């Protein structure tokens, strides 16, 4: 039993919800919050850019030194750091963002950093800003990941397609 209230439940893993992710976050002070990162960890916009304001800037600052000492992360990779006030830990999760022109076939191993949690409160990867089509990112993610994931979508017209679409 855990904390996650109004979640429709997809499969016997995988729970969606409309809503911010920062709110969920703050409610539920999930062990596990995942970002959608790029591989320099800069915070700017979408999930990345709300989480980090959330934490007043520290997720940012605690990145700027990971990346000073280890360098950027793979497409398709990830890194344990800091939850700050959100979370236990923030899983900083690098899905191929289209609009950059990287590889979608990326995602399923983005997705496959997930499993290393038993639970976790986590967006959509690489759909809305990073440009890949949503249905499949849902498809790929119930299709990966094992463990019990808690699916916060902020869009409410992207939710409600999501649903009405899912097989
Ligand atoms: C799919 C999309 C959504 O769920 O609609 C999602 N975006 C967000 O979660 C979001 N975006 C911007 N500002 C925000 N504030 C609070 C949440 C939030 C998203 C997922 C992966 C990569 C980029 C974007």
């Amino acid at each position: 039993v855990n904390s996650f209230s109004g979640y429709l439940k997809l499969t016997d893993n995988v729970y969606i919800k409309n809503a911010d992710i920062v709110e969920e976050a703050k409610k539920v002070k999930p062990t596990v919050v995942v970002n959608a990162a790029n591989v320099y960890l800069k915070h700017g916009g979408g999930v990345a850019g709300a989480l980090n304001k959330a934490t007043n800037n520290a997720m940012q600052v605690e990145s700027d030194d990971y990346i000073a000492t280890n360098g950027p992360l793979k497409v398709g990779g990830s890194c344990v750091l800091s939850g700050h006030n959100l979370a236990k830990h923030c899983l900083h999760v690098v899905g191929p963002n289209v609009n950059k022109g990287e590889d979608i076939q990326l995602l399923k191993s983005a997705y496959e950093n997930f499993n290393q949690h038993e639970v976790l409160l986590a967006p959509l990867l690489s759909a809305g800003i990073f440009g890949a089509d949503p249905i499949h990112s849902l498809r790929v993610c119930v299709d990966t990941v094992r463990t019990n994931v808690y699916l916060a979508v902020f869009d409410k017209n992207l939710y409600d397609k999501l649903v009405s679409s899912f097989l």
